[PDB]
């Protein structure tokens, strides 16, 4: 069917646009404040389906809406409409007055008309393509934390209710094909989140400094894993990599990747040729080793026994080998190339209090 | 300086053997029922510190500690005395009673030979080698599981009451020094647990059913931690490694290594010489690329842009690259030998629900 998406240059339009294109067969009339009235009858002729993303001479009649729903007047068929209207609408305040307006010119033109209409009252929102020093206070904020500029937060306890744009469009696809999410008899974009300016400039730090300590975001956490993901858009497009410590020597290199404290972390070894590393065993401390690149050995043998025990392996089969605690260890190269082992780990490395003791075999 | 530890074979015993002999200088006199009268005076004699460890003909005294005590009557220095009693010594039941009799016994010997004396009250304990279907029921859950074998268990709401091994050797080798750990104004080992049985098996299962589907334990909980750590210990020799499932085809293979509901997951991608795996972006989702072997590049164009942006990357030097949400991305091999890309992502792969789209360059 034919979509229009009004104010289709903004957040949520660009969002929703490039969804649907992807996502989708619809065909996709973008219409901004740009766009001659000509093809503006054009598209809304067209329609199937209204999106009305638009925004809201001194003097005079200059409502959009009203403007866009005069042309449809004149569409044969009666293609549904959906109002992005605002929790404000209940605030008696310029703004949240003027949403309010515009629901109801809607449902009364919609109840001459027929047109079937799914109305929302959206919270403030955020995700990637928002613009920054604008509107937007997230946007803003991560925009200038991950260019180490500072930010300025007057009340840390303000609180904001959100809803995240990938809610937004999933909600808008699912009306589009009339199974609208329905909360107290209206349509409701789910998620809402509640949240703490002092909270979200919290996270956004943290984000930012994860990339120093090899940490990771709680990804259980809704808000966290979508904050997480509109922060990363807002990074320079020359910025979207960084060294990793690698620990050098004669017979390779060790280096950390990822860190977490519930999860273990994450290394990766890189053997010469012909070295040997570990010899050593662990209390509590346990691994999983896993080599991607190269050939070799694992050995194991249990602290108080003679008995080896090998473990041939190599990148061509990939698979990982479990590091009992009490049994002594090590790994060699038995290849002419590098070899390179990932190795998890359940704990981070603490050189004071070690749980690695020195055994040969 | 020099330490006897009676009961030596048991299993606090090897475990506080081998810490003591690796963590430190003084010298160890290992004792076990069957340890030569003519040695256990020999080392009681040289003795200057007792960690006794020992257990508790239908007639006559038999007590092992009386023994003990007696031969160490002639022991020029006064060697402080540990004493590992139960919680039992409260209960009225043959093994509690006998308990509460030797501290009575070594507290009224202390109090005329004036040998300082670590008196502790252990809870069930718990640890590697701990030997199975004999006292042990977390020993015998575990050693049983680890091997397909069944189990029985009676009830599910038995509480227990432990000290995993780790923490009792800790608590001993600070006493050694004289700084035990004292909580209403008695010697006590420190993070007992309070587990249901029902919720030991439970993790014992889930320990082993996370080798199928890449699972990890919750490592921020010290009960599961630990037992996680034990449970491992009981693993057959020949069972330490499992095969990792490779998908695989003529652009190389993509195979995952590990998995999480919190933290992400991580898999390993290899590449073939000349391939060139991705051009397709995401909405929320988004990973972190790292190079281990071989060389090639990591391509970004924002969606609503030309540009493209490059990151020439290789295993020589080891860099993560952040792949932002709302860029397409590829990576290609530019080298003649297998390239191997670690991929961390923040969510598990749904091919139902994707976050990804295709879009070339
Ligand atoms: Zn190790
Ligand atoms: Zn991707």
């Amino acid at each position: 069917m034919n979509i229009v998406i009004t104010g289709a240059k903004g957040f949520v339009g660009k969002n929703l646009k490039a969804d649907l294109t992807s996502t989708t067969d619809h065909h996709i009339f973008e219409v901004h404040r740009q766009t001659k009235e000509e093809e503006l009858e054009s598209a809304l002729l067209k329609a199937d389906f209204i999106v009305h993303l638009a925004g809201v001479f001194s003097l005079g009649n200059v409502s959009y809406l009203d403007h866009v729903l005069d042309i449809l007047t004149r569409n044969t068929k009666k293609p549904a409409i959906l109002l992005s209207s605002s929790i404000q609408a209940t605030q008696d305040n310029p703004y949240g007055e003027s949403k309010l307006q515009g629901e109801q010119l809607l449902r009364e033109y919609a109840e001459e008309y027929g047109n079937t209409v799914y109305i929302y009252r959206w919270p403030n929102l955020f995700g990637k393509w928002c613009k920054p020093n604008y509107n937007s206070v997230i946007a803003t904020f991560c925009y200038k934390i991950a260019r180490n500029e500072e930010i300025q937060v007057n009340d840390r306890n303000v609180e904001l209710t959100l809803n995240y744009v990938d809610d937004i469009v999933a909600e808008i696809k699912r009306a589009i094909e009339g199974t609208p999410t329905i909360e107290n008899g209206v349509p409701t974009v789910p998620n809402v989140f509640k949240v703490t300016l002092g909270e979200i400039v919290d996270l956004l730090y943290k984000f930012k400094q994860s990339r120093l300590d090899r940490t990771l975001p709680k990804l259980d956490n809704l808000f966290e894993k979508d904050l997480y993901s509109t922060y990363l858009s807002y990074l320079p497009s020359t910025d979207f990599s960084y060294p990793l410590l690698m620990n050098v020597d004669d017979r390779g290199s060790f280096t950390e990747f990822i860190k977490t404290p519930d999860r273990g972390q994450v290394s990766v070894n890189i053997s010469k040729p012909g070295i040997t590393k570990g010899n050593h065993w662990h209390h509590t401390k346990n691994e999983k080793f896993l080599v991607v690149s190269g050939k070799g050995v694992i050995r194991f043998r249990h602290v108080n026994d003679d008995e080896i025990i090998e473990y041939y392996v190599s990148g061509d089969k990939l698979e990982v080998v479990d590091i009992p605690v009490g049994y002594t260890h090590n790994i060699e190269n038995l290849g002419d190339t590098d070899m390179v082992t990932i190795m998890w780990v359940n704990e981070m490395f603490d050189p004071n209090q070690p749980d690695t003791y020195f055994l040969e075999v």
